[PDB]
This record gives structure tokens, sequence and C-alpha cells, in this order.
């Protein structure tokens, strides 16, 4: 009721689409919508392919009868193939009987969202995450795990968001929509890329202080409040994110159910960044939770 | 290199199996398997039942016409109905096409599961829980969701080890194995119960600490090592479980993996426990994470 743990959405609906495809000994994950098969376009990568690929020219080579895709062990007959951006788009012989309501969305930094990992077409456990300030994820993904997606739900209808790439040499990982386009600055090809400085989702820690309040621990609340430029300038000396209009515009059903303006709640984050956590705890820790959406304290706390 | 989340089961097969169950105006969630609904027996109470309820009188008071059973927004026919401990088993007259293979099992303390969060019949989130010593589980589980259900998979077997009842005055949860009895101290009756003292599970943490290791995070390592009855001393002083030689086996294969011996990591947690963690965080997290088992490490990282 209060336990304020990360929660996953439920993933059969998710686990309904996931296939394996398959060039040569090359398998990665795709979706199954319809009668479309989503994956990452670098199935078709050989080991000498990879390191700079000329995508437009390997696919040339490809024919619908290279593509193995497989449900489980049942093989799809492809009978169509194109390229937009970084995925392969595969149409198949058989609509997905199992195909939910679905949208492609493009979220936003700061947003979350589940990961079903997959190896080999099979569903191997779900977690939530956060999209960066940075464009990355700090997912857990090992080798094979490529075309694993991320998703959201909303009342049966799942909001397809992310497709999974690659793993940057810092550990974090990186990705696109389900239209092909990386989220963030990086190419699919195996370089190591370097990902932006990393920063604290404000909004979500805001989120956070929130959901403190609304179990009764509030010793962090001050009388003071604050314009939202100057708590933005203030935030970047912290390394902290902006906030953003649409940020404001989310909290406030939290600022409604506390009675608590949303520019008061940033000047007291604003006197616990420059006073520190005074040796005192918030919900149990002495960490601010930066991967709490206002959405998930919604769902999961009123 | 892997990443490191708390991850959950994929909750497919048991979506497929959750019903909503009515009587009266209580409504809760039911597992359907075959041809029977398993749910708490609490839903042929009422208001006034509530606290000293007499189950075998109000069980023989009902009749199978008196119980709602919906999968989605069809009614199933329930023909039959008995009581096994605190769960009710309701006969129906269609047998579930979405069974998966199952057992029921009794998880042990330490041990940990997936949780599926259902209200009204309809799966509304999953999250991993572990089993406490003190017999509690500390899920997010609001009004409506008594009958969510606790399990692990195990090569296309769903192991259901928990049913959801109750929400002590900490905010921490109760509930039963499939067969109807309790994990730990507590009655299903409308009243405020405390739990007993609660440990620390120290297999978990050093589980933790070695997907620490093997995603990079090393600085809490030291040149000493232990006898196992000497960290079990001080386990036991910091309030944490002794480690047995089952728990150094189970270790094992992350002890390979890393080239750090079992007792040289307790060492290790051991100065942790008497020094704290001076500042620093471990995966990002300032507090000793218990919820990890060695299996859930092992497959996670490999
Ligand atoms: C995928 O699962 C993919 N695997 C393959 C494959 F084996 C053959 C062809 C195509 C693909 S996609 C994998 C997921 C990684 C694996 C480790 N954890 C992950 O999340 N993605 C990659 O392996 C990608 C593949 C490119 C898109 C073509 N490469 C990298 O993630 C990658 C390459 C790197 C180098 O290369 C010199 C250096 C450093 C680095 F951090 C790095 N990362
Ligand atoms: C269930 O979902 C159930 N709800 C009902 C119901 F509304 C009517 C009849 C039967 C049931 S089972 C719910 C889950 C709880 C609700 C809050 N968060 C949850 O996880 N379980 C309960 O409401 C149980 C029912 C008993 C088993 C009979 N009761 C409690 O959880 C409960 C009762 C409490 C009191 O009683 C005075 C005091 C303090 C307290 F914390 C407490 N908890």
């Amino acid at each position: 009721g209060s336990g304020f743990r990360k929660m996953a959405f439920p993933s059969g609906k998710v686990e309904g689409c996931m296939v394996q495809v398959t060039c040569g000994t090359t398998t990665l994950n795709g979706l199954w919508l319809d009668d479309v098969v989503y994956c990452p376009r670098h199935v078709i990568c050989t080991s000498e392919d990879m390191l700079n690929p000329n995508y437009e020219d390997l696919l040339i080579r490809k024919s619908n009868h290279n593509f193995l895709v497989q449900a489980g062990n049942v093989q799809l007959r492809v009978i169509g193939h194109s390229m937009q951006n970084c995925v392969l788009k595969l149409k198949v012989d058989t609509a997905n009987p199992k195909t939910p309501k679905y949208k492609f969305v493009r979220i936003q930094p700061g947003q979350t969202f589940s990961v079903l990992a997959c190896y080999n077409g099979s569903p191997s456990g779900v977690y939530q995450c956060a999209m960066r300030p940075n464009f990355t994820i700090k997912g857990s993904f090992l080798n094979g795990s490529c075309g694993s997606v991320g998703f959201n739900i909303d009342y049966d209808c799942v909001s397809f968001c992310y497709m999974h790439h690659m793993e940057l040499p810092t550990g974090v990982h990186a990705g696109t929509d389900l239209e092909g386009n990386f989220y963030g600055p990086f190419v699919d090809r195996q370089t190591a890329q370097a990902a932006g400085t990393d920063t604290t989702i404000t909004v979500n820690v805001l989120a956070w202080l929130y959901a403190a309040v609304i179990n009764g621990d509030r010793w962090f609340l001050n009388r003071f409040t604050t314009t939202l430029n100057d708590f933005n300038l203030v935030a970047m000396k912290y390394n902290y994110e902006p906030l953003t209009q649409d940020h404001v515009d989310i909290l406030g059903p939290l600022s409604a159910q506390t009675g608590i303006a949303v520019l008061d709640m940033c000047a007291s984050l604003k006197e616990l960044l420059q006073n520190g956590m005074n040796g005192r705890t918030i919900l149990g820790s002495a960490l601010l939770e930066d991967e709490f959406t206002p959405f998930d304290v919604v769902r999961q706390c009123s």
C-alpha cells in the first residue's frame, strides 16, 4: 500500500508477441504484431560487417527467404521486408492472433517503462527502467537480448516505446523507438560510444517527495517557494535536470492531493540539495530516488 | 556487464488464470486452474463477521449460486465449493484453456518470488518480493488486491507459493500458500496485527555483493578472510541471519565467476556492518539489499 516498490506492467500481452529472427547463425528478438515482425536491422550483419556496416548494400543481398522467423519452434514465412531507420520490418504470412491493441510512442527523458528481457524469442524477466536524461537506460541485458522491447500499458492498450540495440562502455544501454530512431546520439555499429553526463531526474525526485508526504514523512517541508526559472538554474548546478512545463503539469495531481504547491516542493528540494540530508532519511533512505514518476506514485499510492 | 535490476518472472502464464470472485458486495481475485477457482475464504464475509468470523459456519450458509465468478465479462458457473485452511476452492463447469503446468509450493524465508498484483480480476502490476524471516512481505497492495498470487517459473512450470490476504499497520503484507496456510503468526480477521522482529537475509546480501562485483563495483572488498563461525558471530550481533554451509555451497557459482572466495566476501560484509558505507553506494543503493537470492543473481548475471 506504501511499499513504493518498483512495479513493472504485467508482461503477458507482450510475451504473446515475442518471436526470434535469424540470419545465418545470428538470432535476435523480434516483435510480431498483426502480419509484421519488427527487429533490429543488424540481424543481417556478419562479424566482419559490424564495425561500420553499409545497411542498404547489405540488405540488397537479402531475400525474403534468407530470414528465419520463429514463434517458439514454429516458422513464420517472410513474404516481404523493408528497412525503416534502424529496424527491419518483415511482413509474414500469419497475423498474430495475440496482437493486443497497441501504439508506437516515443518516450520523453525521465519517463519510465517496463522491459521484457528476452533471449532467442523467449522471455526471461520483466523490470522497470527510466529513460535517463542522456537518453540511455540502466537496463539489465546479456548477449542475445537485442530486440527486447520496453512498453507501458494503459487500460488494455500496449504503448511500445523501446527496442534494445546496444551496451555502452559505461555498462548502460541504448536503443530505438519502434520506428527505428535511436534515443540519443547513438548509432548501430560495433564501436565504443560515449553517453552525455547523466543527471538526476528532478521531476521524479519531486514525485518521491510527494509520495513521502502522502505517507506522513514530511520533515523536509519548508515555508518558502521559488520561481521555476530560479529553481532550474540552481538544479543545474547540482547535476539535476531542469523542470519542463510538462513536469510541472504531471506533478499537478500530487500537488492537489497534498495541498503543497509544485514550487513549494521545489523550494524544499532546493534546501535538501544545499543543506544536505541533515543526516536524516526519507521513506527509509538517505538517497533520493529518481526513477519513480508522478504517474507511478498516482498508480501505486493513490 | 549485465547491469542489475530487480527482475520479476514474465507474468503471462498467471494473467491467463486470474478471475474475479464476488459474494454479496465483496469482490476479490481468484486463480482459475483446470476447473477450480482458488480465492481467499473471507470473500464469504460481510462487515459484522469480519472481527471474529466462524468460517465453517459462514461457508455452510452459502450455496454455489451465491458465488459470482467472472473471467473477463463471462460468468462462470459454480457447481461446488470447499475450504482448505484460509483458501476457498470453487469448482466450476468450464476448464481454463490457458492453465499452464503448475505446482503449489510453500517457500522458506529468504526465498524470492514474483507477485502479480490484481484488482477486480485484472492484472495491474508485477514485482519481485522476498519472504522475510518474520514471514511478512514488503509488497504494494491496496484494497481489492486480495487473491493476488506470488509465483516462480521453472522451465515452463509455474510454482505458486503465495496468495494475498492482509496489510499490517506497518504497511507490510501477509498471506498464505495455495494450501491456505498462513506464512507467519497472522490470522484472517479484521484486526491490527504485529509481526515478530525482522532480520536481514545474509546469503542474499552476499549474492548481491557478488552481483555488484560482476558489474564493476568493488570498493567494499578487502584482503581479509574470516571463518564461517566468526562471520556468524558478528552477523547475529547485527540482526543478520546465520550463514550455513549450504548457503556457502549455493554461492559457489558466483564465487567461481568472480574469483572471490565466499569467506573473503564475508570479511567484506563484516567490515560493512561494523564501519558502515561511509557515504558510498553499492549498485546505486545506500543500504545493503537482501531480496536477491544466489539463483536470482546467477540467472541474471550469467
Ligand atoms: C545485441 O544483443 C545484439 N547482438 C548482435 C549480435 F551478436 C550479432 C549481430 C547483431 C547483434 S545486436 C547486443 C546487446 C548487448 C550485448 C551485451 N549487452 C548488450 O546489451 N548488442 C550489441 O552487441 C551491439 C551490436 C551493434 C548494434 C552492431 N554492440 C554493442 O553493444 C557494443 C559494441 C561495443 C564495442 O565495440 C568495439 C566497444 C565497446 C562497447 F561498450 C560496445 N558495445
Ligand atoms: C483484501 O483485498 C481484502 N479485502 C476484503 C474486503 F474489503 C472485504 C472482505 C474481505 C476482504 S480481503 C485486503 C487487502 C489489504 C487492504 C489494504 N491493503 C491490502 O493489502 N485485505 C484486507 O482488507 C484484510 C481482510 C482480513 C483478512 C479479514 N484486512 C486487513 O488487511 C487489515 C485489517 C486491519 C485492521 O482491522 C481493524 C487494523 C489495522 C490494519 F492494518 C488492518 N489490516
